[PDB]
């Protein structure tokens, strides 16, 4: 034909192109794509994070008695299974002799034992480890820190925001407008390490973690180190992420009491302590010292057959047992370390006078932490939906309004034209 | 009805859905959303940044006279308010005696005093602090650095691009294709610190800031530290941000002389020095030593009642006095430190010969900075408008072209159909 | 007129606005814009990277013979061009005397020489440099590392995934769930440095690079340093980038044998070694020791006129000779260093016994690397097309369906209406 032969390709080919192009805007929508948004909103009064710091030594050597070596001798790796110093050939010169009159057990008649009570008196004490800190020039106290427990032993927490005291805030950047702690890691009272184990440690420092205040401390997997004899400027940078709920991303939404069995808030580091507690109470009824709840802590004899082999199974065979993902409102904290050597020539003769110690002791034990904010900004890393439902109806309609010019009314008009087909002319 | 009863829901319900969906594409536009764009454009000849480095000690102790302790004795924290060494019990062994015959003032008849003139001769000198630097193997001079002033005292600047000399460029990554400075922090000439103040400092190092060349140095809030006895590889990474003007984001746009009262360009660190100058000249007519302009610097007696308490008020009560935000064309510089111990066994006997100093002095005072580019890239972090006006008319039209099929012509055709209503049939 | 005079502005002005708005959605498409997508997908079993570590000293001083000083004396900077120790006034006390009876050449009759054979026996040996490493507690061997060659001399590689052994994987974060190497940098056997050159080095440490396993080691431009006497916790963070092919970005797509002349895979660091090989074999037929292929390595006499001046020309005059960009599937590795001082008071008397060395030697030569993953995540930084072709036809049609209401059918209906013009009425 002349008029109708051209429309066999025109109206049908444009319809054939439309079904290819209308699908790739509907197949695109069900991917649930999302793009991000980095911003840098300045502020004037930023809150302070929660520093958590503890020594790299769990137990003070000068504060273990003849009772504690009896029950926990396999735990400290100071005795064998037969209760003896395991052939310490050329160990030391004096530190044998403190154990030579404490590892006797000659008809000892041992007292009852506790495990949390062992951590509290034989850990390092912040009344002696700390010398003088500050906060914007205003002085500290030892009562500003709080005793927390984790795998490294007794650890402390500054600005935790727990048990009544509120949270502290900075109003300036700089270096002297944050913490200036002056610790003393006490290398005289370390555990003697003349033996050898796979878990042995040679170092001597302090593990610090800077986290938000809505999390428990998670020192063993998130903390950095700070060397003695150095002043370390830990600059910070507050980041506020905003994630997306499924099917876009993966985020358990925030609520009042979401998935709380032993805590109140919800966090990633608040969840592996939850899943490593319910597994231990249900397997052999233990509870390690850092786990929350009211279940009784178990003996160090149970520590070799319930602590290590059961918590090996959460990373060996039962990695599908519990799973938990990021909350939708995080707050991270970046860090940019840099070190400056602390005991200068001018200060070697004053610090030796003030704390009554040798100049050799000062260069090997004094450690100045220094935490601040770099500039008073905070970055936001959001996740925004790339293709909403209200934008799908636009681009699916603008193609139909281009190729055939038919609206959603006229397709129903053809559907009522088939009603004119069925009985009016048939 | 049969034909018209169905259109009471068809034409009206699709219009009812349209007003919900056309609003959420107009309410979306007035949020002014924006998404970002990270790119990594390789290059071949990148410019070099502007290193700014100075000691952690403001005044050399062996270069203060009996005049300078008279006027600035409260400033250096070496005298009391009654002009005496404040009970330095067991201070030192020799460093008392330099002050025992300089803190006399027995009918001294004091000369006139200046404050910038005190900084220039009693600060640390780069002719003696610097030993030998390099740039791509080609040797330095002491005349490549420039004297600048900030809160830490006299500080120097490499590759500043000021007073005629052009900017230097790198053509390779590596470690030996940048600065290799060998400083000497001079711990023999530090200030004696047998006293105690809140502002006291024990450390001994060097504060470096790597910034762009369109900014003044802002050492006290943006600089890291470098320890003596270590060689620190400061790797860099050039970033070029592009921000957005309001109402999308917050950015004063770039111009020729934007908001310049004492500078020429515009920057964030070039603005707080501006706002801390206009406040000080209008309150008690002072000018601290690091502030630009022609107003006269004031005496250290005015330093206790105008420098510290007035600049306390900009972070206490008048945080709304001046505000200034990011320019739209920044250039940052990342950094990734790492340290290697400098005085090796092979070099302990050569450096002791060449600079005529003991092996104890070399391990406590020699410091090798090493700044380079890691790879010759630069990242761009742009901010792009998510929903322009030209895309609003598409998605607002494709919905109307879908639900009712009415264009902007036919709504005016109905508006002229009401003209046919008003007088042709009424 | 009354009806037709209004349509001179209505139908024509809306058409006039349409050509401005339809262009800025077609001019927008040909920019090929793209936005990014940061995600954080958690995992459970992440692969381990490939550590590459070597000393900062190329040649052991106690293992160069009287033959090697004859041919390579200009290379090591130990002799002059006239084969003599160049006036070493007050050099040392003993280390002259090893060279005083080795730099004789009194009728030496020199043997034939090789250059790769010189690197293999006079480099540092991992059987003596390494003391004890670990991997998740399970012990190492010296046979887990692999000899590779680069510009720093003989370097080693852990977890390379080459020559049959598979790749190792972690299942936990923490600090003791990665490498814990205990190196010994051997400062007794360093080269004597009483001379002076522009390329001279004072430091003594170890350069480590953490890279993926699809790259050759590129130590001299991508490695950080690790100081002796310190234990450095190198935390990691696996990133998986996805780039875009042109015209959006710049990326040679991944294939089986893309641009491989001496390698198998494709990478950025695998390409500059390619371009620095083809240039050297075609200019003066050399091959430096770190270049792959079968071309013969050339003498150190050729090293002064072919190694340095020809490889100066790739960064001076022929920077357009070869160019190669990022592959579309990278894998980077971030790092966050932190140091803890290693030889504690408890371990000073045990390490002195176990490895039979003085306490002075332990604090100056023992170095504990510690590499782990922080948390078992991996970040994805994708680049997504901002404006596809299927979205162009939507927003270009929704504007035409708004302003004039004309589809692509009716513009062809007017084009056939001109066929009714040409001969039916003319
Ligand atoms: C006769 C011709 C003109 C056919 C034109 C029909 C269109 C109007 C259809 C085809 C594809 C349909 C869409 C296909 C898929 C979806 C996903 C669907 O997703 C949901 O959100 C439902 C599930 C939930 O509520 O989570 C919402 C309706 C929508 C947009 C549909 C709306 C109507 C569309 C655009
Ligand atoms: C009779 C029926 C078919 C109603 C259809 C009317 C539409 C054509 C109207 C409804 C919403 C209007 C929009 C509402 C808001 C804006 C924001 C406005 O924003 C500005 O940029 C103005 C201020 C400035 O210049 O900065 C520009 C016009 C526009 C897109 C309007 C264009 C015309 C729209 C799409
Ligand atoms: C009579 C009136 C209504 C004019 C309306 C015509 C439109 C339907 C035209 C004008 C601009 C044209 C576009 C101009 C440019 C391109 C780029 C072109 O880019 C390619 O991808 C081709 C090359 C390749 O395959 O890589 C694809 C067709 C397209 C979208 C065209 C599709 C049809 C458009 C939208
Ligand atoms: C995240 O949202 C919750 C409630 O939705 C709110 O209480 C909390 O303050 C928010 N946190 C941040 C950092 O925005
Ligand atoms: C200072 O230290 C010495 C040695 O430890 C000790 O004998 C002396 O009592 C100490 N003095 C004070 C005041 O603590
Ligand atoms: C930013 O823009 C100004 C002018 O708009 C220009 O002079 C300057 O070079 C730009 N800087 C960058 C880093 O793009
Ligand atoms: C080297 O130092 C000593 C002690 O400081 C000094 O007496 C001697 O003059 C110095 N020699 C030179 C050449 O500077
Ligand atoms: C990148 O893509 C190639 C093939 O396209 C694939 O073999 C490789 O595993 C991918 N790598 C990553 C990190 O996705
Ligand atoms: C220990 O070192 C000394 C001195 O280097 C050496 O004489 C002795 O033979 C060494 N002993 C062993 C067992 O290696
Ligand atoms: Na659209």
């Amino acid at each position: 034909s002349l008029k109708r032969a051209l429309w066999a390709l025109c109206f049908l080919g444009s319809l054939a192109v439309l079904l290819c192009v209308c699908t790739e805007r509907v197949q695109y929508y069900f991917h649930y794509h999302h793009v991000t948004k980095l911003d840098e909103v300045a502020a004037s009064q930023l809150t302070f994070p929660a520093v958590t710091l503890c020594n790299l030594n769990e137990f003070r050597f000068s504060q273990v008695s003849k009772n504690d070596l009896y029950h926990a001798g396999e735990l400290l790796a100071l005795l064998n299974n037969r209760y003896e110093i395991p052939d310490t050939q050329m160990a030391d010169e004096k530190q044998l002799e403190i154990l030579q009159d404490k590892a006797n057990f000659r008809s000892f008649k041992p007292k009852p034992f506790n495990m949390r009570e062992f951590y509290d008196r034989a850990g390092h004490d912040i009344r002696d480890m700390l010398l003088s800190c500050h906060f914007r020039g205003e002085v500290c106290s030892a009562e500003d820190f709080k005793v927390v427990f984790t795998r490294y032993g007794k650890c402390y927490t500054f600005n935790s925001g727990r048990d009544g005291r509120p949270r502290l805030k900075t109003m300036k950047g700089g270096t002297g407008n944050g913490l200036e702690i002056m610790l003393d890691i006490q290398q005289d009272e370390y555990l003697p390490v003349w033996g050898e184990t796979d878990e042995t440690s040679f170092e001597a420092g302090i593990k610090v973690q800077i986290h938000s205040q809505d999390e428990p401390p998670f020192i063993d997997q998130l903390g950095f180190g700070v060397a003695p004899g150095f002043q370390t400027f830990v600059a910070c940078q507050e980041q506020r992420l905003i994630y997306l709920p499924p099917p876009w991303g993966t985020c358990k939404a925030v609520t009042m009491d979401s998935d709380l069995d032993f805590f109140d808030s919800y966090s990633i580091t608040a969840c592996r302590i939850d899943c490593e507690t319910r597994y231990l109470v249900e397997n052999c009824n233990c509870r390690m010292v850092h786990m929350p709840g009211d279940a009784p802590y178990c003996t160090p004899e149970q520590y070799k057959e319930c602590a290590d082999p059961a918590l090996d199974f959460l990373v060996e065979k039962d990695q599908e047992y519990c799973v938990c993902e990021m909350p939708c409102n995080l707050t991270r904290y970046g860090k940019e370390l840099s070190m400056v050597k602390i005991p200068s020539k001018a200060s070697a003769k004053y610090l030796a006078k003030k704390f009554n110690k040798s100049e050799q002791y000062i260069g090997e034990n004094i450690l100045v932490l220094d935490i601040f904010f770099e500039v008073l900004n905070y970055e936001t890393i959001e996740q925004k939906k790339a293709y909403e439902i209200a934008g799908l109806l636009g681009d699916i309609g603008g193609q139909m309004g281009l190729f055939i010019g038919a609206s959603i009314l006229t397709v129903l008009e053809l559907f009522d034209y088939a009603y004119e087909v069925i009985k009016h002319k048939l």
